């Protein structure tokens, strides 16, 4: 029959394939993510830090292993016939690691949808990045201001940064919520050449 390692890895990339889907808007269940994701994900390639297709499984390419030899996992879905490029997160939380997806719409600058996650933030403080009222902020952000790269800024709730798009952080999780705009900040920062690309 199946091997009880298969079955682990089964689960472990159906939960990849949710967080994913949730940074395209899309959720559903660990049953589902296969089906749904092959509706959606069309094309899966890494990128070098040059922006250019490289070699190697993007969804079974480690996150953290790609990002050490400069390499990057690109999703590119298919919604309504527009490409949305999704990008993958990798940094650190109070406690342990932080990780996530990116989704970007066809302006390659956009924010379309983000999902987060970690390994062991604290249950009301830090590990409320994984939850919609955070990650739906990101929504209509840009990463690019006016062709410069800035990334989306992380604020203490209820403040501002003029001259680049900001979201509010976790009341009582800061330490958690600057290692989700340093994550994103150095993450995408791999992803520029990729995302500046042009015909």
């Amino acid at each position: 029959g199946q091997s009880l390692r298969s079955f682990q890895k089964q689960n472990e990339d159906n939960d990849k394939r949710q967080q994913i889907l949730r940074s395209i808007n899309v959720n559903v269940s660990s049953s589902e993510a296969e089906t749904k994701y092959n509706e959606l994900i069309k094309e899966a390639f890494l990128v070098n830090e040059n922006g250019e297709k490289v070699e190697g499984d993007a969804f079974a390419t480690d996150v953290v292993k790609a990002a050490t030899e400069h390499q990057y996992p690109v999703f590119v879905a298919n919604v309504d016939g527009q490409p949305k490029y999704i990008m993958a997160l990798h940094g650190a939380g109070l406690w342990g690691p932080l990780w996530g997806y990116i989704s970007v719409d066809s302006d390659k600058n956009t924010i379309y949808g983000a999902d987060f996650s970690h390994q062991g933030e604290t249950p009301g403080l830090g590990a409320e990045i994984s939850k919609p009222v955070f990650s739906n902020e990101f929504k209509g952000k840009k990463i690019f201001m006016s062709g410069e790269f800035k990334s989306v800024a992380v604020v203490k709730p209820g403040k501002s940064v003029a001259g680049q798009d900001y979201v509010d952080g976790i009341s009582g999780g800061t330490i958690t919520s600057k290692g989700v705009d340093e994550m994103l900040f150095n993450s995408l920062s791999g992803y520029v050449k990729f995302l500046t690309s042009q015909n």
